[PDB]
């Protein structure tokens, strides 16, 4: 969903705050007729403060509709909020209201930074510092890229001296859980940025091949490999290509990072190597499957 789904700006104090949203406030948007012209305009039920633009109404699970989130679970307040003390550390400017808010991210990836946040055995609860870096990324909104340190999360696993690999755990969320019940996906964080030594690289690879020997190695373009089952790599392959798509829209400073050949399944890096290098939809989809 879009940042705007969650909270709605507000110039105070010369500058911008992000406000979350009232579950009910949203419930009551859903039932309103509107003008076709304020579809984009933050919408105000009288009772339950301000609502997000009407136009977001298919993002929201409702009666039917069942292809949104769970936005009245205490799971929506609480990634409102991860993501409105994140925005408030900018400060952001009427330049980038908009962008900053239209910009798609992942509910997954930001709820289970809230059960990271939360659990107090890990350094995110203890660190705010840490916590900030986490979700300014997830959101979209730092240079830096997913370390182990700042990851997404899950149960690790298996940890190397330079991996740490995560299992997903989708199908037990609240605000978004995934529905289809055979779901199993892992990624695998890089501890740190740096330089990789054969005996970690090989131990790593040693580890995939003997415990995850059914998983496909692929990779989003990011720093990490995500660990698909290998009927998957195919709606993973469209979706990497649409990104690649709005690459008719600079700004998106598209860096595929195409990690180590070494680890990634080689029709992967086959098949993002066309894509990354300027070819077309099928001769890269050809690839794959060879």
């Amino acid at each position: 969903a879009e940042l705007a789904c969650f909270c709605y700006p507000h110039l105070e104090n010369d500058s911008y705050k992000f406000i979350p949203f009232n579950n009910l406030a949203i419930k009551a948007m859903l039932t309103a007729k509107v003008d076709k012209k304020d579809m984009d305009k933050f919408y105000d039920s009288i009772i339950y403060g301000i609502a997000p633009p009407p136009q977001f109404k298919k993002r929201y699970n409702t009666n039917d509709n069942s292809r949104g989130m769970n936005f009245e679970t205490i799971m929506f307040t609480k990634v409102a909020m991860l993501i409105c003390e994140a925005l408030n550390s900018l400060k952001v400017t009427q330049a980038n209201v908009s962008n900053v808010l239209s910009r798609v991210v992942s509910i997954r990836h930001l709820e289970n930074l809230v059960i990271r946040k939360e659990n107090p055995q890990d350094i995110l609860f203890h660190s705010k510092d840490l916590l900030l870096k986490s979700t300014l990324i997830a959101i979209g909104q730092s240079k830096e890229i997913e370390t182990t340190i700042t990851a997404e999360g899950g149960e690790i696993v298996f940890q190397n001296a330079a991996f740490t690999m995560w299992k997903l755990t989708y199908l037990e969320h609240q605000l978004m859980p995934i529905l289809d019940q055979n779901f199993i996906e892992y990624k695998v964080t890089l501890n740190e940025d740096k330089p990789i030594s054969d005996v970690h690289v090989k131990e790593l690879v040693a580890e995939l091949r003997w415990q995850y020997n059914k998983f496909a190695v692929i990779t989003h373009g990011k720093g990490h490999y995500r660990i698909v089952k290998y009927s998957s790599v195919a709606n993973h392959a469209d979706r990497v290509y649409a990104t690649f798509k709005s690459n008719v829209k600079t700004g998106v400073n598209n860096d595929f990072n195409l990690l180590d050949q070494r680890i990634i399944w080689q029709n992967w890096y086959a098949f993002t190597s066309s894509m990354k290098q300027g070819n077309t939809l099928d001769v890269c989809k050809r690839l794959l499957f060879q």
